[PDB]
């Protein structure tokens, strides 16, 4: 009567402690009803492994807490996915990325500022790179016990940005005797620090002019979701204290647009902060910076993120022999990589959104899946082809 | 008999310290001899401004050194350019850019690094950007009185980079006793000062596996001149340690290919070394970065400089009336931005390399000049037109 199709998946990603401990399930329908195999995405099948990974009952594959002595790669670093299979044919979930992180201590440091009196200033809790993924900036705090959190701007001079740094507009020699501390959480422990180190401004009396320079290290591209608040830094120190223009290159062209600014888009100095944002936010921008001795320029790419989903048209069809099968995916998302399909499991090495079967023949029974993929998401769609 | 010619012309680049003063010449032929005016590249003529700048006998414009107190932006801060005039008309040199800077403490610092054990650190000395141009890094430093320079690496672990980080192969938890200071040298000054702190390395011990982090900042695209031994780093933390792989764009395509490491081109764990550079090295590299549990990648955009120099074909000619002239400005350099034509100091609006003069009438004599530019450097090359 029935291929097998998901009812539910796990979600692309499942990161947790070592205490926490996690559960993902699968559910697919079919008739016969399907048997759920647990296999790693490259497609081996995978089994019990005592306290660490259980095939459970309800079509549940649970990773018990455990021991920090007991973690285990293969096990706690994996990419997993759900295999439903009855005697009509196969479909593989999307991908599965699990990552059991034993709870470990870190610290964060915030490290001397050096400006130009006059000029905004920047200071950053440096988060190491290998547990970033996990700590944010909750709120900074200095020795006068000020105490700024992300929001509005506190007395037209301090700013938590969205991306979590402190930002000072002006800095005045008066802002040298204060020291500045962050706070950050583990969203995996679910703890929160201070930084293990204070940061103060060092600043630099203007004593000659000079033209604004942009550091060595600029901001890679960023990918932000869509529906976020997103901040454009642009780090740049001169004497004259400079002026910032913001751009956005017409995409495939070396033209640029001044980006417009408005209620959602707004400018904090050279901050560029865009509300709401929305997939077409998307491109390269461009930060320009002026002073009466000379200029410089920085670009910074962003892509906004939005969820992957995929739906084939049409869920099953029956097609006599000798004629043409027809399946097409569509497909929502940003940004989309690639879209490739797969037969009871198995790439087919079509890449195109539209699946063309010339002549049906009897071996092309079975069950196709539409994968849409980009580099952190992956969704899938299933369909079922009768022979009639 | 003829129009001027320039036989000395200022450089690009007069960087010097309120204490040292500085002087540049000018120096053309022709006959009548010409007289030199000295200009902002802009056009404004220039005059005496007592005790900072003075036009001198020889044709030497004139910076004396000065006061802190008696700095300005206009004087000491300013693109000159040296105006060549007879009857025949104006040549105008390249620009000079000249930047006096009032002797002024700086320091340098060296923060916390924070690696996981078996991976490579990067040591770096964090130098203002608005100093950065004036100061480099000489060696480095240990509390165990351990002293590094640039050259060779030392004892298999430690070696100063071209660009001037302490690269340490391998750190273990025994590393975390040590504590590194830079000594930095301020090229206007001639003083050289270790860093204000002192950095260490913190090793986290390598409970969870994790994919291959780069940092959120990432190199700038680079300018090195030829001849010169570049480094291109690729920070990234994993566990396991990661493998290190270079790639270079091919131009204007998607497509690399792998760097091909010989006697000239090394690597150093993740750290690619160029030595004896030479124009082809430019272009788009990739380091792609792995281990067991993932992978990541990070471009870096290279240019290598060449100075420029232009020459017109031919030096002068005559034309009878009616017919056509043509002069060819052949340069060298790297890159090359723009070419531009001037006649008797005043664009003209044509910017290809081969200029022509259809039908030559009585205002086409006249001096002719070609200028290549790209950001950072300027070169002319002049010509003269007489009539038949
Ligand atoms: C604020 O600060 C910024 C600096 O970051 C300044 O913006 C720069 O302004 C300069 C000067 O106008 C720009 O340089 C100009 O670019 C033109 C475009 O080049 C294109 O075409 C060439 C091929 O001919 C390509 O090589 C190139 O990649 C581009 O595709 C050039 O045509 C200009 O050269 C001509 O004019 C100059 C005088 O300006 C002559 O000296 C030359 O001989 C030639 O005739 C010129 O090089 C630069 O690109 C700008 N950068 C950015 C990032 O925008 C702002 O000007 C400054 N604001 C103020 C008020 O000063
Ligand atoms: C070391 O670490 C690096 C990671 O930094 C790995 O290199 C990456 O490898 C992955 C996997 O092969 C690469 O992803 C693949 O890229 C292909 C090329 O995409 C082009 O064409 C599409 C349009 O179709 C464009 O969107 C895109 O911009 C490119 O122009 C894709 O075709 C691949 O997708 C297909 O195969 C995968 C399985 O690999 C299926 O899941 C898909 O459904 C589809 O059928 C795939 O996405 C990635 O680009 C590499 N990055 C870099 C920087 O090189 C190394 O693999 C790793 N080494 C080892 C040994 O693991
Ligand atoms: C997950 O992994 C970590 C292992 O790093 C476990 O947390 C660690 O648990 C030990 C023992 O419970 C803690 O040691 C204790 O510290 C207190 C002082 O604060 C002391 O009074 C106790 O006698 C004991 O020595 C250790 O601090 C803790 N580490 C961290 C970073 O939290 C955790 O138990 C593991 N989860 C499991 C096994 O379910
Ligand atoms: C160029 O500009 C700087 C101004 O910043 C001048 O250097 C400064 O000169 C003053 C006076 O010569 C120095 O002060 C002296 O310091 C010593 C102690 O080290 C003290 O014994 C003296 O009595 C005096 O107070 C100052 O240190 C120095 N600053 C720097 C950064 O070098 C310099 O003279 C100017 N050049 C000129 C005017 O030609
Ligand atoms: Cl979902
Ligand atoms: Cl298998
Ligand atoms: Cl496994
Ligand atoms: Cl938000
Ligand atoms: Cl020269
Ligand atoms: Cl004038
Ligand atoms: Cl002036
Ligand atoms: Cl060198
Ligand atoms: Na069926
Ligand atoms: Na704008
Ligand atoms: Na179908
Ligand atoms: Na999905
Ligand atoms: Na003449
Ligand atoms: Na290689
Ligand atoms: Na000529
Ligand atoms: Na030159």
């Amino acid at each position: 009567q029935k291929g097998p199709v998901f009812l539910k998946e796990p979600t692309n990603r499942i990161d947790f402690s070592n205490s926490t401990g996690a559960e993902i399930e699968c559910k697919a329908s079919g008739n016969p009803m399907p048997e759920i195999i647990w296999i790693r995405s490259d497609g081996t099948a995978v089994g019990d492994v005592p306290g660490l990974r259980q095939i459970s009952s309800d079509g549940k594959l649970v990773f018990p807490p455990f021991r920090a002595e007991d973690y285990r790669q293969e096990v706690h670093a994996q990419v997993y996915a759900c295999l439903a299979r009855n005697q009509f044919g196969s479909i593989i979930s999307r991908d599965v990325h699990v990552r059991a992180v034993v709870a470990q201590y870190y610290e964060a440091d915030v490290n001397k500022e050096h400006v130009i009196r006059g000029n905004s200033a920047v200071i950053k809790c440096l988060i190491p790179s290998f547990v970033a993924d996990f700590v944010e900036v909750v709120s900074w705090h200095t020795d006068e016990e000020e105490n700024y959190f992300p929001g509005a701007e506190y007395d037209g001079k301090y700013l938590v940005l969205p991306s979590g740094e402190l930002h000072i507009r002006e800095v005045g020699p008066e802002d040298g005797y204060k020291s500045y501390q962050c706070r950050t959480k583990h969203r995996l422990t679910g703890e929160t620090r201070l930084s293990a180190t204070k940061g103060r401004l060092v600043i630099t009396e203007p004593i000659s002019s000079s033209a604004p320079r942009t550091p060595a290290l600029v901001q890679k591209p960023l990918e932000l979701m869509v529906a976020h608040t997103i901040s454009l830094l642009c780090p740049a120190q001169g004497f004259p204290a400079p002026s910032f223009r913001w751009y956005k290159f017409i995409e495939g062209t070396t033209r640029k647009q001044a980006v417009v600014l408005n209620d959602r888009v707004k400018q904090v100095s050279g901050t560029l902060i865009i509300k709401d944002a929305v997939v077409e936010d998307s491109g390269k921008y461009l930060c320009v910076v002026n002073n009466s001795v000379g200029g410089e320029s920085v670009e910074t790419v962003l892509t906004v993120t939005a969820p992957l989903s995929a739906k084939i048209d049409p869920p099953t069809q029956t097609v006599d022999f000798g004629r043409p099968a027809v399946f097409t995916c569509q497909y929502t998302g940003n940004p989309i990589k690639t879209v490739s399909w797969m037969k009871d499991g198995k790439a087919i090495g079509h890449s195109e959104s539209v699946l063309r079967i010339e002549s049906v023949k009897k071996e092309d029974k079975g069950m196709y899946q539409c994968f849409v993929r980009n580099d952190r998401e992956s969704a899938e769609a299933s369909a079922e082809l009768k022979l009639g």
